[PDB]
């Protein structure tokens, strides 16, 4: 099982290639790490094992979930230590995920119930939804496009979180710059709508995630950063008119960081579109997954270094992907939600748990979070 | 409630258990095969009502391998037997009219012409046919037909019911739905046309329109069932607004009706089941609450029967019936494997897990009529 092969990610010696995505859960209460984290990141940890965290708050303006994590205080940085410590000692590595939402927020999770910020005053449309905090869905308002200051305050937020996590413990970080969220609306340019030096052109509107990388690999080494992309998924109307351009765009803008830097990111995650095969309809089990396959090899064939997959991704899925030389490791999310043993249950080729999307963003600190069962 | 009996115009339905139109390649050379009637007669209860495979209008509208037709004398003639065998068994029959479109293949086109659509955009690589051997094809560049084309396609579906009536059957169905011929000009996903049948909502549903009025004025608007799905994910076939182009068409199905003076025999929608961005972190928010209100949006709009369609089970079946949110409930899947799905369902009795590997392979036998009964 090439699954089980050992990985080296830089000075990491995987010892399989299962890695657990990132995935808000809405457990840290009022932004603070609880210790219901602690559980569950210990659950999912193994010897030599990578684990991500759910995306976390860079900053008071960055969230549009309710209960996220933030690493951005220092109340929070104590917190988060608790929950880095018991996961080392499970023998894993994990790095803390900075996330900034940019105009997918709404006025409730804003301070002073300010507008949200984004490369553009242009609001998601109605065809997508916001949690609010009482678990009804709310409607997501008009943005408030930055300036160049404001755009190096956002950069320097990245940095002191960055900075913070490294004090927490953390491996490393991953930079979410993907799913249409603050990153992913100044590289689109179905939502990038700028006429400065930050949009237009593949460069302009690859300057934001190129200052942002820069500034957290000149603070805590480059071997210490991942980035998160997904140019080919159009969450929240991100979508772009060319989408395997924008990626390799991006993924030349990192080959030319690493060597200018004189070092390698931790690895390039890639998130791509997964078409459920519908069985109800007359050619719904006919379908082809070959371009959306061809255009992820493609990055990675880009790509100097580390290439973490991930969208949808099974146990046989992930074997081919790693066999056929497509990526380096495999990011599983909602098969992890639901068993905390993935990786012993994908080593052993055992039944996998359904998972409820019910209690996915909920509260409670148990009750689908961390009681699903372990291998009898 | 599912055994709650239903009138549908002037047939009084026992149960309201249907069988889906499936389409199950067994038609060898587009011709009815006695193996049909074994399997639809397996099927058939007494007042039960049946909705045959998507049937040929024409000998270039077939997508798939081996589906029966009802354009020629031929075929009607060996359709009248299987027709016979359900009656027999006092089922109510439908025979679906099928006309796919820009999904067809060169294979299945007999003078090598582009299939015809709305548009000259093809289907998308993620999608693929059915080829003859089994093996999987690319779908080849449409032709927008011409505004005068048009009229010639209604007349092919007029014809076809001329003929399934000449049959036997009780009515026909016409598949106006999933990405075939009739949705490639209700979707503004796929109709770019600038003419008179594209546009505005009303000129997208211009040719659906046609069509139900074509076979209305031939065999009477009781013998007439609509079959369409304003919300879903199959051959590129997209919307921008799911609901008014739903209402859209109820609207126009209405008038035909109040202008008939008789009401169709029913509405058949698929349920649209939508599940994308389930690996997004807001993808899914909110979808289950839309489509629920987009189809009972359309089932409170439609003045008639409703039948739905997708993804039900025996627990949802009963749901839908008792919520007022169906009249009937059409099963597919289910169906294949259990050819006693209305009195499996009746005892709650176990249900025969199917095998798609056979579900469009040519044996008149395995996979098709040796599922068993209990
Ligand atoms: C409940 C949930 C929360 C998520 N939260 C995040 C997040 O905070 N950051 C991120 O980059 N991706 C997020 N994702 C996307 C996942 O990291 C991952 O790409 C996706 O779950 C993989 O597909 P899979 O669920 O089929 O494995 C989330 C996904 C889910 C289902
Ligand atoms: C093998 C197969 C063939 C189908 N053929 C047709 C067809 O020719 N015409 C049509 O309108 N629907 C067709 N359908 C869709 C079904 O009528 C029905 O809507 C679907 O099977 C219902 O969902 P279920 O299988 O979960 O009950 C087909 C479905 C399957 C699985
Ligand atoms: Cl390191």
């Amino acid at each position: 099982n090439p699954l089980f092969s050992p990985y080296k990610m830089g000075k990491f010696n995987l010892s399989h290639r299962v890695v657990l995505a990132p995935m808000t859960r809405c457990r840290a209460l009022n932004n603070i790490p609880q210790a219901a984290l602690g559980e569950y990141y210990e659950q999912r940890a193994t010897a030599g094992g990578f684990l991500i965290t759910e995306g976390t708050m860079i900053s008071p303006t960055s969230a549009g979930f309710p209960h996220v994590p933030g690493i951005f205080t220092k109340e929070q940085v104590r917190e988060w230590k608790k929950i880095v410590d018991v996961v080392h000692a499970k023998g894993a590595v994990i790095f803390c995920q900075l996330w900034h939402v940019g105009r997918a927020s709404h006025e409730v999770y804003q301070p002073a119930g300010a507008a949200p910020i984004s490369s553009t005053e242009k609001p998601i449309s109605n065809r997508w939804r916001i949690l609010m905090p009482d678990g009804t869905h709310g409607i997501y308002p008009k943005p408030r496009a930055i300036g160049t200051y404001e755009i190096s305050q956002v950069v320097e937020d990245y940095r002191r979180s960055a900075l913070n996590a490294i004090e927490a413990g953390f491996d490393g970080i991953e930079i979410h710059g993907a799913h249409g969220y603050l990153i992913d609306q100044f590289l689109k340019d179905g939502i990038n709508d700028r006429t400065d030096e930050y949009g237009g052109s593949l460069a302009n509107r690859c300057k934001f995630i190129t200052q942002v990388v820069q500034a957290v690999v000149s603070a805590i080494g480059a071997d210490r950063v991942g980035v998160r992309v997904s140019p080919a998924i159009d969450h929240l109307d991100a979508m772009d008119s060319n989408p395997l351009s924008l990626g390799l765009a991006v993924v030349e803008r990192l080959n030319k960081i690493q060597l200018h830097s004189g070092s390698k990111l931790a690895y390039l995650h890639v998130t791509q579109p997964r078409y459920v095969a519908y069985g109800q309809t007359e050619a719904g089990r006919l379908g082809s997954e070959e371009e959306e396959a061809r255009l992820m090899r493609t990055l990675r064939n880009a790509y100097q270094g580390t290439f973490i997959c991930s969208g949808g991704y099974t146990r046989e899925l992930g074997i081919e992907a790693v066999a056929q030389g497509d990526a380096d490791l495999v990011s599983y999310g909602r098969l992890f939600i639901s068993n905390p043993d993935l990786v012993m249950r994908i080593k052993l080729n055992a039944p996998l748990n359904k998972y409820n999307r019910k209690t996915f963003y909920t509260q409670d600190p148990v009750v689908g979070y961390t009681d699903y069962p372990f291998l009898q």
